[PDB]
């Protein structure tokens, strides 16, 4: 059991994976509590009077989305409420809740308060990101890093009495930890800090690449976007390895390539991939989209044989990038290497867990877990 070992298992839940037809549908009620030991959940917002809200109060509120997923709390795990995400964090709003004293000291009250209302165990800061807004770091000034810093302080001061839990998403890119993160600060402060390794590349490269490699690889353009640089980037910046979770991706970065003939890594693109039929986004698919189309489709699957990363798969002009099971045993024995607090994973509803391909039901996510409870690494 997960609860018994060294490791944590943070598991991202999303409110709007309801919103999908057929099998893609999935309830607080497919939440399997053996595979998690922290549930969080994916969004709350920040509303325009600068107080966190639900960003769906049919789901969150009508349906109670927030206290079924609470539930699980039940099974001995930990479940927090995520603030933030990439969609809430377009434009400015965050940096001007963490550049006004005023703000945030209302902010910070009204936000344990709504965590307590509703049974959660802690609050998970998801803000893309200070500074670099949504990665861009010309739009956000410089005291963001400290309004962020001073954020996770009064949070921390108010949540920490109360036997209540703080952490936070943060990017795995080294410009935006350079320019918008106190990473002691957040390194002393934060009960763990689920480094989000993936979506180093996709269809904003104009050219295929891989969305969570784990090694530096000869053929990639910069040295330093792979999980392993990422991850010695934090430590070397100050963190305790036992506060980093690694975070994993059940998806997968698609893109349209510009001609079919041309089909291996860092080939040029025109668009992102064509979006899946449940998770209906240009750009990405679900594991459960992915190994249908190379299960029933005839995609051809190539893996890396030096695994730096996992594989991509491809046909006609479509091209995916994404985990299998193989390269997470690859990143689950380089988190026990490295006494990491643990893994993480984006997110419960993007793995098989209908078990649509064959391999079992969570195929990723029961690697992980079977992974972490190994004692070999
Ligand atoms: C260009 C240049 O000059 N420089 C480049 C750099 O750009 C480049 O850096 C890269 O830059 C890209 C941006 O272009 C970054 O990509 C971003 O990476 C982040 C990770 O750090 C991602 O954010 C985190 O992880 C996941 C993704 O894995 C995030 O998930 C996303 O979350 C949003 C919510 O915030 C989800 O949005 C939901 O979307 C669905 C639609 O799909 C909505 O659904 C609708 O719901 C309503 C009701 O609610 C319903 O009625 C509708 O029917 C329904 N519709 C459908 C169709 O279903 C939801 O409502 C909505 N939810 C909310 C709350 O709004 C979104 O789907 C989800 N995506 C996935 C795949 O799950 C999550 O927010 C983050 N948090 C966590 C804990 O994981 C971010 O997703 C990603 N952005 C994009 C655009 O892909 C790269 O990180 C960055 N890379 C690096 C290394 O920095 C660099 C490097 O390449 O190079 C420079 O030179
Ligand atoms: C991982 O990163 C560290 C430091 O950046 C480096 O010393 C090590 O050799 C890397 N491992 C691989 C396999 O590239």
């Amino acid at each position: 059991s997960l609860l018994n070992s060294r490791y944590k298992l943070v598991c991202y839940y999303t409110n709007w994976s309801w919103y999908r037809p057929g099998i893609g549908k999935y309830s607080p009620e497919d939440i399997d509590p053996s595979l998690c030991t922290h549930i969080v959940y994916g969004f709350a917002v920040l509303g325009n009077d600068g107080l966190m809200t639900a960003h769906d109060t049919w789901s969150d509120y009508d349906n109670r989305f927030y206290e079924r997923v609470v539930e699980y709390k039940r099974y001995g795990i930990k479940v927090s409420l995520a603030l933030g995400g990439w969609n809430d964090s377009a434009g400015d709003k965050y940096s001007k809740l963490v550049n006004d004293p005023a703000a945030r000291a209302k902010f910070v009250q009204h936000a344990v308060a709504f965590l307590e209302k509703y049974g959660f165990d802690g609050l998970d800061l998801d803000w893309e990101y200070p500074k670099c807004w949504q990665v861009d770091c010309s739009k956000g000034p410089d005291s963001d890093k400290q309004g962020f810093a001073d954020l996770v302080h009064e949070l921390s001061a108010v949540l920490k009495p109360k036997g209540l839990l703080l952490s936070a998403a943060v990017s795995p890119n080294k410009m935006v930890i350079d320019a918008g993160y106190d990473v002691p600060v957040l390194a002393r402060l934060l009960d763990w800090i689920a480094v989000m390794t993936y979506d180093y590349h996709g269809q904003w490269d104009k050219k295929t690449g891989h969305v969570a490699p784990l090694y530096y690889h000869p053929d990639d353009d910069t040295t330093y976007f792979n999980a392993n640089y990422t991850i010695h980037y934090w430590m070397e910046k100050g963190t305790p390895a036992s506060k980093i979770v690694m975070g994993m991706p059940m998806y997968g970065q698609s893109f349209t390539i510009e001609n079919r003939g041309i089909h291996g890594l860092n080939i040029p693109v025109s668009d992102g991939g064509e979006p899946g039929e449940y998770t209906r986004a240009k750009g990405f698919l679900a594991y459960y989209e992915i190994c249908d189309r190379i299960r029933n489709s005839g995609w051809t699957v190539v893996k890396d044989p030096y695994q730096r990363m996992g594989p991509y798969a491809y046909k006609g002009n479509q091209w995916v990038s994404f985990d299998d099971v193989e390269i997470i045993k690859k990143k689950v024995n380089f988190i026990k290497s490295l006494n990491l607090g643990g893994g993480m994973i984006w997110a419960l509803d993007l793995d098989d867990y209908r078990n649509r391909c064959g391999q079992g039901k969570h195929p990723l996510l029961n690697a992980i877990k079977t992974e972490l409870l190994n004692p070999k690494i």
